[PDB]
């Protein structure tokens, strides 16, 4: 466990995380993909050997000793609201399961299904409460990744908001 668990926001590349394990916002196929789902590829191929997983889930594959949580929201393209919701809620449950059972004292975590899963809207706001309502039962420290400077002022404003 963290010694005060904590969240943190950081606006930069989740694959130069200074914590001990990754989520990647991976694709149900183990892919390449796009986004941070390519920049994992980039940094941790290893970790796509049998990486693939349904929608909703997470599974881990270990790159040497270092952990990569393949995690799988929904495409809102394809679900509709209400589903994808579900399973997006239903993804972070999986990431809070893995982290607890690997028992790292922290993990790098993107918005999952924000980027090009988003089907063209704006959830920030809906991601990052799924987040919470899964690790906020972790001691983990959680720091979130995004790459938007107003997106990084939001998350840093909801963060505070809670202390
Ligand atoms: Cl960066
Ligand atoms: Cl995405
Ligand atoms: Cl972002």
């Amino acid at each position: 466990g963290a010694m005060a668990p904590s969240y943190r926001v950081k606006r930069m590349d989740i694959a130069k995380n200074d914590e001990e394990c990754v989520v990647n916002a991976a694709n149900p196929r183990g892919l390449p993909g796009d986004g941070v789902c390519k920049a994992v590829y980039k940094k941790w191929p290893e970790s796509f050997k049998n990486s693939a997983t349904p929608v909703g889930t997470a599974k881990t594959v270990m790159c040497g000793t270092y952990p990569v949580i393949h995690a799988v929201g929904p495409n809102f393209s394809n679900y509709t609201e209400s589903e994808g919701d579900r399973e997006l809620a239903a993804a972070y449950r999986e990431v809070a399961k893995e982290v607890t059972r690997l028992g790292v004292n922290s993990v790098a975590i993107p918005l999952l299904s924000t980027g090009v899963y988003s089907g063209g809207k704006d959830r920030l706001t809906q991601s990052l409460n799924h987040l919470f309502t899964a690790m906020d039962s972790t001691d983990a420290d959680v720091v979130i990744y995004c790459r938007d400077k107003e997106w990084e002022k939001k998350i840093s404003e909801a963060i505070q908001m809670r202390t």
